[PDB]
């Protein structure tokens, strides 16, 4: 019931997906020298080491708010996929099943954890 435990449990996954060699097309934002085009189909940019930086920061209320920017790096190279086959969009697919396996137990235990609290 420690409603503060998942910010290090976030911490303890970025790490992790730091590791993991799928991880690295999605590090750094996405360089637009590389793929000029990319802001006329991406709204909104997402990479990890924005997440990790604004976890640092102090500037997640929960691991909700984390979970929607992680998601939003996997929504955006679904987006610019030119096909779905393409080796980059291969290796967010990997990298989304991994996240999705290991984040279901932080949300899990974070809204626990809140709710104990509001009981
Ligand atoms: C990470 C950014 C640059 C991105 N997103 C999705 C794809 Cl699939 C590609 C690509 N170059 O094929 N690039």
């Amino acid at each position: 019931y420690d409603i503060q435990a998942w910010k290090k449990q976030c911490e303890e996954l970025l790490n992790l997906i730091f590791q993991c060699e799928d991880s690295e097309p999605f590090r750094q934002p996405v360089d637009l020298l590389e793929y000029p085009d990319y802001r006329d189909i991406i709204d909104t940019p997402m990479d990890f080491a924005t997440v990790r930086e604004t976890l640092e920061a102090g500037n997640y209320e929960s691991p909700m708010e984390l979970c929607k920017d992680v998601r939003l790096i996997f929504s955006n190279s679904k987006a610019y996929t030119p096909s779905k086959r393409s080796r980059i969009y291969s290796m967010s697919l990997r990298l989304s099943a991994f996240f999705e396996e290991h984040i279901s137990s932080v949300l899990s235990d974070y809204k626990s954890a809140l709710r104990f609290h509001k009981r």
